[PDB]
């Protein structure tokens, strides 16, 4: 059925958008962000050296993942323990990117995610690479937006325009929105605003 | 005074063995491998991005690390903070090899290895690298070595097959110890008779 990619850099308030979105749409959310966490929890709790791409890969055979797919029922479950509060924190946010980067762990996930959609029937699908790779023919790809100076203020600085100046060079999955991709620049919205706009873009396509 | 190197892989036993050769020497010890793995934990606190070593680099230039140089009162200290407990876990394990190979990490910590070796005298020196690297000129450099076997044996295999095969190897003047059939003790007492003899 209906398939909303939702993608964009972080700071925006993009998740809890994304849910609220769900919610109004009658649909379920699937917060793609989290699953990675969920590996990179795994791998640093299994102690794997992550200058080693073949020992990521191989620890991340039987990850013993489960998400939900309920934006009011957001659990982070590994190996059956509710991990909702490890996986933000900032050893996870440190790992994520050299654990993402590997082939092997990307490969898992896409399909994962992919599978997860068409499991959900109407769905707004959050992340970064949503519209681009993921579900490349999703309905409608919103991609969300902000200055550097309006995401420095909601983060509390410079350590944002260089994750900016990264991200954009990046050589394995640099953040860009789809060809198709909807643009909303939220630096001058409230999130009920973003919501709003939002909204009025999938009920018009 | 007197610096005796300690090297070898992980998994031999070398630090209990380098700790108490340091007291039955008399003299101050320092385990380097903490070192690395307190800068580790601070950039993990931190939430430094793992594969950008210009943030790895930018991050450090300022880690508040206190070590003691006490066998007998071995504190990791991270801003008054004693995180002995956490620079062991897995997380700081995954993770040391990658902020450790960030020049300006390796830099600054070879510098204060360095300047603590000086400060304190009669010095066992604990670390993959100090007879090559770090202290190249040593009095006794010593080298502890192991079957992939034996230790395998001690943790329990095929993680040690694979970090053996991917400065790590002995100093020309190194004195290479296979403790495979050694106990503790043993390794101690040789390597006592070793810097008792030179």
């Amino acid at each position: 059925s209906m398939v909303v990619a939702v993608d964009g850099p972080s700071g925006t308030g993009k998740s809890s958008v994304a849910k609220e979105l769900a919610r109004q749409l009658g649909a379920s959310y699937l917060d793609t962000g989290a699953m990675y966490r969920i590996v990179t929890l795994w791998v640093l709790r299994a102690g794997v050296d992550l200058t080693d791409p073949a020992a990521i890969a191989a620890a991340t055979d039987q990850v013993p993942m489960s998400v939900s797919s309920d934006p009011d029922a957001q659990t982070a479950l590994l190996a059956g323990e509710d991990v909702s509060v490890p996986i933000r924190g900032n050893e996870v946010t440190g790992a994520v990117s050299a654990v993402s980067a590997v082939p092997a762990v990307r490969e898992r996930l896409v399909r994962q995610q992919r599978e997860l959609a068409e499991s959900s029937g109407a769905v707004v699908v959050e992340g970064r690479d949503i519209g681009t790779v993921v579900l490349p023919d999703a309905d409608v790809k919103i991609y969300l937006t902000a200055s550097a100076q309006a995401r420095a203020q909601r983060r509390n600085l410079a350590d944002v325009q260089r994750r900016d100046h990264l991200d954009s060079t990046r050589a394995v999955s640099p953040l860009r929105p789809a060809e198709d991709a909807l643009e909303v620049d939220t630096s001058d919205m409230t999130q009920e605003q973003v919501v709003a706009h939002l909204l009025d873009l999938v009920r018009t396509r």
